[PDB]
């Protein structure tokens, strides 16, 4: 690609002296080409900048900035989550949106993600998009994944000097929306300066448990090794427990998920129908310390969580097919439940005939139409977490209307094409 390998790269190492720098304060930076900058006349460039893992120590990270041709004014900025889900260094977001061909998980950054970095561009918004895995790409790793997101947009508002109170929103689907709904969630405690207007996210994994039980076994159950392996990344005894319990087998699989390359299309095809209790010599796991209670703290599910879960009180849209094979819907439903009789503003779109691929598409225009309005204010007033699909065209405009013909058409031609997990988009309303 345009850099070398992260792997290969000291711009993906963390120097000695992190402590010294404040969250989200920019260590270096660099201008870097990028298939969205150049398609939307853009700069782009990636910053290195201090964040925190989850055993609170200060590490670095890196964040791809894109810088509008004409900026809205005032200043606001979209924060787009990717669903890397992987547990190798050289998947990162930052590798994959560089112009090349031959970054590993490429495919994570093309398809809907330039759609939606474009159309946020063409608003006149400020877009960052953080290595939300950070450096050990700890996939899933809830804490890690919303400090690292947090600390980006604080970072591109002290590399472009935007104002303190500038417009935030985020926005994500899949394993993006699990690094979304925990970058919300931290916001209050980690970072409250941000002045976060809006949140959209879908196919939404809210506990780390419940997730790992719906794929365990199925064809994605590569997901629920990856979840093992970027879990570990981010708990040091966890990681000692199950290193004591792996097979030689379990042994040759971790080595292999965390390898160089292995990306989430090597993910979707070497594990179909994995049982990762096969790779262990304790079918009892879950229920043992220190993963049972790491699994607690592992959730934005209250009923499930072994400590308090934030409930941000700004606008939220929160959508998730029903009948969803990858990304279970009810722990989905249960956090919008909970939350909303914590006084959330939560407009929730459950679609009722829909899978994990379709639903990407269908609420992706009713997304990009309410980030517009939390920008504006005009977010509408709704009974919150009132289970209605929404459906361009019937409940927000037409996607003509939200995205303009070019990222319409552009929508359109996903239809049929296969996404990052083998699996085709379809159409833009529910047939």
């Amino acid at each position: 690609a345009a850099l070398p390998n992260p792997y290969d790269d000291p711009f993906y190492t963390t120097p000695s002296n992190i402590g010294t720098f404040a969250k989200g304060q920019v260590i270096q930076s660099r201008k870097v080409p990028t298939d969205i900058g150049n398609a939307n006349n853009a700069a782009s460039f990636q910053l290195q900048y201090r964040t925190t893992n989850t055993q609170n120590e200060a590490v670095a990270d890196v964040a791809t900035v894109w810088i509008p041709a004409k900026p809205a004014s005032p200043p606001k900025i979209f924060s787009y989550q990717v669903y890397e889900d992987a547990t190798a260094l050289d998947c990162a977001p930052s590798y994959s949106y560089l112009t090349g061909l031959d970054q590993p998980n490429k495919v994570t950054a093309v398809l809907d993600t330039p759609i939606i970095i474009g159309w946020a561009l063409q608003q006149g918004y400020y877009v960052v998009s953080s290595d939300h895995e950070g450096f050990k790409a700890a996939f899933i790793a809830g804490y890690e994944e919303g400090m690292a997101i947090l600390d980006g947009i604080r970072a591109l508002k002290n590399y472009q000097n935007l104002p303190s109170d500038s417009k935030v929103a985020l926005e994500g689907y899949s394993g993006g929306a699990h690094a979304t709904v925990w970058a919300t969630s931290l916001a209050e405690s980690y970072a409250p300066e941000l002045n976060i207007v809006g949140a959209s996210h879908g196919g939404t994994p809210v506990s780390a448990k419940d997730t790992f039980t719906f794929l365990n076994g199925g064809p994605f159950a590569g997901f629920a090794l990856a979840g093992v392996s970027g879990l570990s990344l981010a708990h040091p005894d966890m990681e000692s427990f199950i290193e004591a319990r792996l097979n030689a087998k379990g042994q040759r699989t971790l080595k292999q998920i965390r390898g160089r390359g292995f990306c989430l299309p090597q993910v979707v095809l070497t594990y179909p129908f994995l049982n990762v209790f096969s790779l262990v010599n304790d079918t009892n796991l879950l229920n043992e310390a220190p993963i049972a209670s790491i699994l607690k703290q592992e959730t934005v599910v209250q009923a499930e969580a072994s400590y308090t879960v934030s409930v941000p009180k700004f606008p939220r849209f929160i959508w998730h097919a029903i009948p969803d094979e990858i990304v279970p819907y009810q722990p989905a439903a249960t956090y919008v439940k909970e939350q909303c009789a914590k006084g959330a503003n939560i407009n929730f779109s459950p679609y009722p005939i829909a899978e994990h691929l379709t639903a990407e598409i269908f609420g992706l225009v009713p997304s990009l139409w309410f980030i517009k309005q939390a920008f504006d204010g005009t977010t509408p007033k709704v009974i919150c977490g009132t289970p209605i699909p929404a459906i361009a065209g019937i409940t927000t405009p037409s996607a003509d209307q939200v995205l303009g013909s070019d990222l319409a058409n552009q929508l359109r031609s996903l239809d049929g094409k296969q996404s990052a997990f083998g699996k085709p988009f379809g159409p833009i309303t529910p047939p």
